[PDB]
């Protein structure tokens, strides 16, 4: 598609993150209102999720069990909310300073950009061992995504680049995007196509695996966008932060 739609969320302010589950339910961190909201596919009523003690959300991810993971800016922590019980658990990361992007792999391992510490950390579910990933020279890293093979992608926002680490790899690789400026959101689909919100240029770009030629997605009128998500059908969702809205573009 070359024409986006606007999801019927209401009362958003500076929304910054988006995730989509297997049923097509869309989750948004409504940053300016300190809340996380969801909208089921085809619904005209949004639902505020029962996160507690939140001090401004920075990002969101959702896993196969419908667990919703949120980075908490002011409390420097990552929380998860279990479906059904609505039990909220603080993940036992340590030393966080401004956790920002969050991603979860197929094994349930949680990855977080520690924005204030210029590092990316992962933590297996149920573990008290966190691992600093061997990215190097990061500045204000923003978004993180992980694919089915365990490859990790990070928007190294302060250096205008997107870096990649294959599982078990010794060295990060910079993806051949062109003209990036303050990139923030990142997502990866089932085929390893990488989607990046090129925030400084008010656009969203993608790169297929092995490609040296990015495609600029035909969104329109974006204003300081941030979070991006992609569903199993390849539909791309973007938090259009500066316009207080979330937009959707089918493949």
């Amino acid at each position: 598609s070359n024409t986006q739609t606007v999801l019927p969320f209401t009362g958003l302010n500076t929304p910054n993150g988006v995730a989509v589950d297997s049923a097509g339910t869309v989750y948004v961190t409504d940053h300016g209102n300190n809340r996380v909201v969801k909208l089921a596919a085809g619904s005209n009523t949004q639902t505020v999720l029962p996160f507690t003690g939140l001090n401004t959300p920075n990002g969101v991810a959702v896993d196969s069990a419908g667990t919703v993971y949120v980075t908490d800016h002011g409390n420097n922590r990552v929380v998860k909310l279990a479906a059904g019980s609505n039990t909220q658990t603080v993940l036992p990361f340590t030393g966080l300073n401004t956790p920002n992007g969050v991603a979860v792999d197929s094994a349930g391992t949680v990855y977080v950009t520690d924005h204030g510490n210029n590092r990316v950390v992962k933590l297996a579910a149920g573990s008290n061992t966190q691992t600093v990933l061997p990215f190097t020279g990061l500045n204000t890293p923003n978004g993180v995504a992980v694919d089915s093979a365990g490859t990790v992608y990070v928007t190294d926002h302060g250096n205008n680049r997107v870096v990649k680490l294959a599982a078990g790899s010794n060295t990060q690789t910079v993806l051949p995007f062109t003209g990036l400026n303050t990139p923030n959101g990142v997502a990866v689909d089932s085929a390893g196509t990488v989607y990046v919100t090129d925030h400084g240029n008010n656009r969203v770009v993608k790169l297929a695996a092995g490609s040296n030629t990015q495609t600029v997605l035909p969104f329109t009128g974006l204003n300081t966008p941030n979070g991006v998500a992609v569903d199993s059908a390849g539909t791309v969702y973007v938090t259009d932060h500066g316009n207080n809205r979330v937009v959707k573009l089918a493949a």
